[PDB]
């Protein structure tokens, strides 16, 4: 009815902090979390960008151990097994599941979009115990290309069956946003903790901002009136 | 006459730790250079990915002033010409200068090929002391796309006059040498501190690994009567 929202899945709708005490534990610092995260997302458009595809786990155990190598920091098939479990388990933040209810009572379609590989049942946000919300969970798979490559939100709109003027990205990470806007889909930030929007100039604005998914909903919701 | 060694500039030549007494001062905590450094790259790509530019000095600034919201850190005008200057004025290491002469006297041409955009002179290499080892310095800039997508490398093997196979790229990042490789050129990594290699299956290994510039010299020397 109201449009279709596309969310983002690791971080966005799920806490990447979850993730603190495996870098507590290994690093002697849970801040190396804040390291990491940003070499797994690097890495995962450098593969796209020389046309190179490996699912997104994998890229993640890669790169952990070479942040564990920067660090001279010991790490274990153990570990690496603990950050599967992990980041494969994160959390539902607590206004995801309120916020999402309210945008399906106003008509707005929900989806999900993620970097991560299909998942065998139970899957991240059946774990978190929010994915019944949505009616479909897309990924990179078809694609074989990461955001925020053109392939990825053309191939979901195509999928979708819907034109892009329908579609808004939700997401806490602004490069997810751009990447849509780039393909003429409206963007939605939701600013999560240690998350702020980039700003720069060519680079569009989101179209929505919240501080969090609360918020937001709020707006789209509003936006329905104005 | 060996073959022509191209060089990515920061961090491999130019010590990218020398900013770590402007992170100290801002954010009480000289490590999250290792936060805003793969930042920045990630959205170096980002924009590349959706047919964006903005030079990359621009691309630090932004993401510097995101990094600082996102530790409540205030920034001030200062601190943004602070971070120009001394992104514009990193010192060379201390291997740099005696390898580069070892591969100049064994035969070897020697190329700069780096993300930031071209200065008026002295640029950082000619600051550092150490830009007449080089007969050309190449930038991302004519391209308006960041490492490592195609254009690049394959424009400076156009301007260079160059086939695939008489190029190898060096640098203390996988993603560069993964990026030239894709286009059939050489890679040779060299580690710096707190830079280690990525190892990912499928991923096509340096050709060339040393653990300071002086290995990497002795191994790409080596490799001329093998």
């Amino acid at each position: 009815r109201s449009g279709i929202l596309v969310f983002d899945v690791n971080e966005t709708l799920l806490d990447l902090t979850s993730l603190s005490p495996l870098f507590e534990r290994v690093f002697g610092d849970a801040k190396v979390l804040r390291e990491w995260f940003p070499e797994l997302i690097l890495y995962s458009q450098t593969l796209t960008l020389t046309g190179l595809y490996r699912p997104f786990g994998e890229i993640a155990a890669a790169v952990f151990e070479m942040v564990a190598a920067n660090h001279q920091a010991k790490v274990t098939p153990d570990d690496i097994a603990e950050l599967k479990t992990r980041l494969t388990s994160m959390p539902a933040y607590p206004d995801v599941a309120p916020a999402l209810t309210r945008l399906q009572d106003a008509g707005f379609r929900l989806v999900t979009l993620t970097n991560s590989a299909p998942s065998p049942a139970p899957s991240p946000l059946e774990k978190a115990g929010i994915a019944s919300f949505f009616e479909a969970h897309l990924t990179v798979h078809s694609s074989q290309r990461f955001k925020p490559h053109p392939s990825v939100y053309d191939s979901t709109a195509e999928t979708l069956g819907a034109k892009p003027e329908e579609l808004c990205m939700i997401a806490c990470n602004i490069w997810d946003t751009i990447g849509a806007q780039a393909r003429g889909w409206r963007g939605g930030f939701v600013a999560r903790p240690h998350n702020t929007p980039l700003t720069l100039a060519e680079v569009p604005q989101p179209d929505f901002i919240g501080r969090d998914m609360g918020e937001l909903a709020d707006q789209l919701i509003a936006s329905l009136t104005a």
